[PDB]
């Protein structure tokens, strides 16, 4: 059954580990990435995958797919796929009661179904893994939200058959990030896993005993992630482009766009440095945009999205009908998670305890996967 793989499936970004030698390592991709976004774009010629994908989504966005996995094991008149395609640029469409992306593809309108975007995202995470070991990787454990029902998560396995993986096993996402701290190894435990993403946020209150896992609780937001912070932070300098240019880029989508890209990464450096600088030539009209935002002015601006996590956390407390002081571990998972501000909030909701942050957020499922395949095949 080969090497042992582990794959976390995101909904927009993806990452891949391996168990060898005793320990877990994360495996980059071939841009140096350690997470590969979870994009298939179709273009007159060729189908792109990961990075190649995404890097073209702004010139392409129609034919560009992601969020396969809100899809993925649903019917095309759920609720939630009738509310999630209203904001998508790709169109969706029906067949036999299920949803299928429609593209342009080589000049031809094409239909594909969740579980055939999410095999070819999958095939790059296996290409991915075969670059970093040499031969063939024939196993994996890919993860799942811990709300996915049956259909979902068989799903997510016919993905993997597709791509020719023998899935050992689907497991919640949230049991891998308690499995690659060693959760089950450190009587009963109860532990918080808060996972906030790009785009989901999702709190899982699980007990650990005797190796076994249950969930006993979960919530959250659907549309809650660092895409909505780098948003505020989007409105805020362009207006100040406004007031220092007499400018207004609302309406040009190219200049917004650049805006977003430049404060998302100064976003990320605001989480190990207290400023940021940005750097835009030629924004809009000729006029260069160089300037600096500090972490307490990017705080202010998200003030209410990051106070507001802690309610999904004290619903999941009032659904598991446990205090927060009966809580053992708790868990960061996702990237937003790095987020100073958010970190404090928690930490100071829980009384001062301690948080596990020690692997890196966006790599912690992956990672834990990886552990469990390695059991599964008999490797540890």
């Amino acid at each position: 059954r080969g090497p042992a793989i582990g794959i976390d499936l995101g909904t927009t970004y993806s990452c891949v580990g391996v168990f060898q030698h005793g320990k877990v390592e994360i495996i980059a991709n071939d841009q140096g990435n350690r997470t590969t976004p979870s994009y298939v774009a179709f273009t007159d010629t060729e189908r792109l995958i990961g990075d190649a994908a995404k890097n073209q989504v702004a010139m392409n966005p129609t034919n560009t797919i992601f969020d396969a996995k809100r899809l993925i094991g649903r019917k095309f008149e759920d609720a939630t796929v009738q509310s999630d395609m209203k904001h998508w640029p790709f169109r969706v469409v029906s067949e036999g009661g299920k949803p299928k992306v429609q593209v342009e593809y080589k000049g031809e309108t094409k239909t594909f179904f969740p579980e055939e975007i999410s095999s070819m995202v999958l095939t790059k995470m296996k290409e991915i893994a075969e670059a970093y070991l040499g031969g063939k990787v024939h196993s994996a454990v890919i993860t799942v939200p811990a709300y996915f029902n049956d259909s979902q998560r068989q799903a997510t396995k016919d993905a993997g058959t597709i791509t020719g993986l023998n899935v050992l096993r689907i497991i919640n996402e949230p049991t891998a990030a308690a499995i690659a701290y060693g959760l089950d190894k450190k009587g009963e435990k109860n532990v918080l896993i808060f996972d906030l993403g790009g785009g989901t946020f999702d709190v899982s209150i699980l007990t650990i005993e005797d190796g076994i896992f249950e969930v006993k609780s979960t919530a959250g937001d659907t549309h809650l992630g660092g895409e909505d912070f780098d948003n505020r932070m989007v409105s805020h300098l362009a207006e100040e482009f406004k007031r220092k240019h007499k400018k207004d880029i609302g309406p040009n989508k190219r200049a917004v766009r650049r805006l977003r890209t430049a404060c998302e990464r100064a976003k990320r450096t605001l989480s190990s440095s207290t400023q940021a600088s940005i750097e835009i030539d030629s924004l809009y009209e000729g006029v260069d945009f160089y300037t600096s935002i500090t972490r307490a002015r990017f705080e202010e601006l998200n003030a209410d999205l990051f106070r507001g996590t802690l309610e999904p956390v004290e619903k999941a407390l009032r659904d598991a009908k446990l205090d927060k002081g009966q809580i053992q571990e708790i868990v960061l998972v996702g990237g937003s998670t790095r987020i100073p501000k958010i970190q404090k909030l928690l930490q100071d909701f829980f009384n001062g305890k301690e948080l596990n942050k020690s692997i890196n957020p966006d790599e912690a499922v992956a990672y834990g996967a990886a552990v469990q395949a390695a059991i599964l095949i008999g490797d540890k």
